[PDB]
């Protein structure tokens, strides 16, 4: 009908009929199709300013940037409200919340019925992956949040170009989102509409994503987690590829040899820092470049290699902790053209977040700020009330092309061949600085059992993002490796890393940040077959002499403190693995049991 305002370039009848069904359900006042243009982005930003959702930052301090502050009830992903509604509960598994699909549809129907009354529905077309490419997938998100529209513009390839790829019959992932705050005639809107009742629902068989009540981050920017991980992991299982919670980086040595690694880190462990790593002193001629900092789509090719693409177009990164010491490439990235969410406002109209004082003379805190809740903030107020100036989950949104270390192949549809996988974690004890798995299966075991500090397990860093049963996902990784090795291929190395072993004084021994290059360089030597290492109960680890210490005062005893293996600690660690496996017993692959038994055998030898 005429009420869809369908542009002429939309030729896809199934898509129009679907938009019509959701407009019939959600009943927005008007329907607007986002063309993705720069002018439209500025218009929507101005609408957000007019509503009070955005404040324009000072154009001298932070050009063409905006600050949004959210309702305190709507500040993060809500995992207890996130559902995998597969036909069978066993295909959701113990790491996912399940509900019978017909029961969830009956639950969501009255909530979405009229949810957009009084609001504009934004039709947000987007490609995950480079446009028109053989490995990209198209999504359409219907949303009543202009905040969602402008952030999706930065985070994805958004707008009119999508429809030339879809053509008249192409498929798309259907996404529906509402803040769940319908407006009556003459009602004054709030600056951050949301609902205390929240649902983030995935129907894997139909690829549907339904989001109700949150306008924040991973709940509402449906391309990032709901599509590019949860739905995408299901597609990869059926089609022979991988959707992973991994950065992708390129590392080039002084001879121009270039390697790519994919690395999964749990929350507060350093994917953005590592993906933008700056080589320290002693690594002249080396360069590290960013393909992606969060999501990897990885497909084996006929040539026996695993090719990864970053399906996103920008960064939606955690702000606190970012400074010129931990991550100068990220700091340079957010110099302008950035949307900041829930960070603090300085007196000169700039932004601030915990950790930025590391760049200030004397590392001094600012005298005064307006915090993410609009309150006066001072160091003394922070001391008295405990309030952080920026919310811990505060964010920047910025285009990938703002990154000075952006890899030249970041949008190459052919992807990059992965030479190694890295699985991080934060462990005060037990886990060495770096360990190389002796085999693919033993690497999958490492990824399956990774944890972060008590110690919480987060297999493959996918605990909140697996689109199906975690144990079947383990099996997918094992089968994929077997099939690759069967074609004669050389499987990528797998490493576990741990930056956070504590010394006898309780401090972190490993300096981390740019010095992580020294561990990465050892991996490179191993990939080339020229690196040495010590074999131990769980794998191979470098000796002190195997790393390049040029430019860092770091002693053998410090290195052995973070890298040496202790049988007593690993006996206790395997007990914790046993607890994890009981929480995951259904369809747990036998190969993981064989790996645990082999570690136990080496511990007793
Ligand atoms: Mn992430």
């Amino acid at each position: 009908g005429l009420n869809l305002n369908t542009p002429a370039y939309v030729k896809n009848a199934k898509l129009i009929a679907w938009v019509a069904d959701m407009v019939a359900l959600c009943k927005p006042d008007t329907v607007y199709w986002c063309d993705g243009s720069d002018a439209e982005y500025q218009r929507l930003c101005q609408q957000l300013v007019d509503a009070g959702t955005f404040k324009k930052l000072n154009e001298a301090k932070r050009p063409n940037s905006y600050l949004a502050c959210s309702d305190p009830s709507d500040v993060a992903r809500v995992e207890d409200r996130t559902y995998i509604c597969s036909a069978k509960e066993e295909n959701a598994g113990p790491t996912n919340n399940w509900m019978e699909p017909s029961e969830m549809r009956a639950t969501l129907q009255p909530l979405f019925d009229g949810c957009m009354r009084g609001r504009t529905m934004y039709v947000v077309p987007f490609s995950m992956g480079p446009l028109g490419s053989p490995i990209a997938h198209i999504g359409i998100e219907l949303s009543d949040s202009p905040y969602v529209a402008v952030n999706m513009k930065i985070m994805t390839r958004m707008g009119k170009a999508v429809f030339e790829v879809l053509g008249t019959e192409g498929d798309f992932v259907p996404c529906v989102h509402t803040v769940g705050a319908p407006l009556a005639e003459g009602e004054q809107d709030v600056t951050w509409p949301c609902n205390k009742t929240k649902y983030i629902v995935h129907y894997p068989e139909t690829r549907e994503i339904w989001s109700y009540g949150s306008g924040y981050g991973g709940n509402a920017l449906l391309g990032k987690k709901c599509f590019a991980l949860r739905i995408a992991s299901n597609m990869g299982r059926d089609e022979g590829w991988l959707a992973e919670h991994m950065l992708i980086l390129g590392v080039t040595n002084p001879e121009g040899k270039k390697y790519h690694v994919a690395a999964a880190f749990p929350s507060a462990c350093g994917k953005t820092n590592f993906s933008m790593l700056v080589p320290p002193a002693g690594f002249d001629g080396w360069s590290v470049t960013t393909i992606g900092d969060d999501i990897a789509w990885i497909k084996p090719a006929a040539d026996g290699k695993l090719y990864a693409i970053n399906p996103e177009a920008g960064y939606f990164g955690v702000a606190p902790g970012t400074n010129m010491l931990t991550n100068p490439n990220c700091m340079l990235s957010v110099r302008g053209n950035t949307i900041f969410t829930n960070v603090a406002l300085t007196d000169d109209g700039d932004v601030w977040w915990e950790g930025m004082e590391q760049d200030a003379p004397g590392k001094a805190l600012p005298d005064h700020l307006i915090d993410w809740q609009g309150k006066d903030w001072t160091p003394q107020i922070a001391k008295e009330t405990g309030a952080k100036a920026a919310h811990p989950n505060s964010r920047f949104t910025v285009a990938a092309t703002n990154n000075p270390a952006l890899d030249s192949a970041w949008d190459d549809p052919k992807g990059v061949a992965i030479d190694a996988f890295i699985f991080g974690g934060r462990r005060s004890t037990t886990v060495p600085l770096v360990t190389e798995a002796r085999s693919w299966v033993e690497g999958v075991y490492m990824a399956a059992t990774m944890g972060s500090e008590v110690v919480r397990r987060d297999p493959f860093a996918m605990l909140p993002f697996m689109g199906y049963n975690m144990s079947d996902y383990f099996q997918h990784w094992l089968d994929l490796g077997k099939k690759l090795a069967a074609s004669g291929a050389t499987l990528p190395k797998i490493y576990t890393t741990n930056w956070f072993r504590k010394g006898t004084d309780g401090k972190f021994v490993w300096p981390g940040y740019g010095e992580n290059m020294r561990v990465l360089a050892w991996m490179i030597d191993r990939i080339e077959g020229k690196g040495q290492g010590e074999d131990h109960v769980t794998g191979i680890s470098p000796s002190y002499e195997d790393l390049n210490w040029t430019g860092l005062d770091f002693s053998a005893d410090q290195f052995n403190t973070v890298t040496s293996i202790d049988k007593a600690a690993w006996l206790k660690e395997l007990e914790l693995h046993a607890e994890l496996f009981k929480q995951l017993e259904h369809h747990l692959p036998k190969e993981l049991g064989e790996t645990k038994a082999e570690i136990e055998r080496r511990l007793a030898a």
